[PDB]
């Protein structure tokens, strides 16, 4: 938008004593004469003017400092000289030596006492183009998502990320990953995430967050890391965390699906890390909603059936597949009825590679007792020995 005017001191609308008698046909004399010089296309008009002297002689004069007088106007001064220099460094790339002064001389300005909520903001904008145009300098984008950014939280809050201001914000950052010189210490920062599961959580940024999340993994598996998976999964839940009203039902859908496709790619499993992701699966079953909790078994029921194999350096067998991640779920009024939800599953999945019959004599036997005889229960006692009769029709099988 435009920018904060400077205001005056006072202002009448059309006793008070104003100027009465030659005042104001001077100003108007002066505001006419003074239009027809051009100024705006003065010095900034032509591009022969702009030179790296000048934006040093800009910046250098910018007044920093507070007085009785100057209060008037100093935060329309200070953004007037940032939202000059931002367009006169876009004019000229020089990315060696200017890039660095001007980065250094607006962030020293950023520092400085007494800024409003509204200049800050506009300021920030500021700080975030300068290092789309900058390359090496990873220190002080470190330093603003560091401490201005993430610490700095009763200036940033949901109705200021809600705005058409905001989406500048998740926009330009979030194409900042892109760039070929600075992805892999924003890959490598954990600041990073934290910031973004925070902001994660506002209602309005969540559908534009699955529209970076879905674009990067699908183009390329640039993002994925081993350093960076654990943060980026907790993210993922978060998107399926939502729902209780009707929207989120209409987007968690996505994520659920990129959960389950984000298995089958370059066997980047580092010892135990498939598990984690079969945790969050599995996790999904404990929503309230009804067409969540479905989807989630159908898509569980759909990814284990044909989206891992079997034999690798990793997975020595399925046993230990089953056996890490779902248990996890039953290990901890809520937990005595939560129990009866996924049993089908493992009877279900077992069969088909049954069918392939990698298991030996007692893995089938053991497995269940992994599938468990808790008993006492209406419920239990009457599911488990009819789900797990199955058994014996499939021997003819193999």
């Amino acid at each position: 938008s435009n920018l904060p005017k400077p205001s005056p001191e006072i202002s009448i609308n059309k006793g008070d004593e104003e100027p009465t008698e030659e005042e104001i046909k001077s100003s108007k004399k002066a505001m006419e004469c003074i239009k027809s010089s051009n100024i705006a296309a003065s010095v900034f008009g032509n591009e022969s003017n702009i030179t790296a002297d000048l934006i040093k002689t800009l910046l250098d004069s910018a007044k920093t400092e507070k007085n009785a007088d100057n209060s008037r106007y100093f935060e329309a001064e200070l953004l007037f000289i940032i939202e000059l220099t931002i367009a006169l460094f876009l004019f000229c790339k020089e990315e060696k030596e200017l890039g660095k002064f001007i980065l250094q001389k607006v962030f020293q300005l950023s520092h400085t006492k007494g800024l409003t909520k509204r200049t800050v903001r506009r300021m920030l904008t500021y700080k975030i183009l300068l290092i789309s145009l900058c390359a090496d300098q990873t220190e002080y984008l470190s330093k603003l998502i560091n401490d201005e950014l993430l610490k700095k939280g009763d200036i940033f809050t949901q109705k200021f990320f809600a705005t058409n201001q905001g989406k500048e914000f998740l926009k330009r950052l979030f194409s900042l990953t892109e760039s070929e010189f600075y992805r892999g210490f924003l890959l490598g920062n954990e600041n990073f995430w934290k910031f973004l599961r925070k902001v994660t959580a506002m209602k309005e940024q969540s559908e534009s967050i699955f529209e970076y999340l879905n674009e990067s993994i699908k183009t390329d598996s640039n993002i994925l890391t081993n350093e960076n998976f654990m943060w980026v999964l907790g993210l993922l839940d978060e998107i399926s965390s939502m729902g209780a009203v009707k929207k989120s039902i209409e987007l968690s859908l996505k994520s659920i699906q990129l959960t389950s496709h984000l298995l089958e790619d370059n066997n980047d499993l580092r010892k135990n890390e498939i598990f984690a992701i079969i945790q969050a699966l599995a996790h999904q079953c404990i929503n309230p909603c009804k067409q969540i909790s479905e989807f989630a078994v159908v898509t569980l029921e759909q990814t284990l059936i044909n989206k891992i194999e079997i034999p690798t350096n990793e997975m020595e067998s399925v046993e230990e597949l089953i056996e890490g991640g779902l248990l996890p779920l039953l290990n901890s009024e809520d937990q005595k009825i939560l129990i009866s939800s996924i049993l089908t599953i493992i009877s279900n999945v077992y069969l088909h590679y049954l069918k392939l019959g990698k298991t030996s004599n007692e893995t089938f036997l053991k497995i269940l007792s992994i599938f468990n005889k808790f008993v006492e229960d209406s419920d239990i006692e009457k599911k488990l020995q009819q789900l797990i009769l199955d058994k014996k029709s499939i021997e003819k099988g193999n």
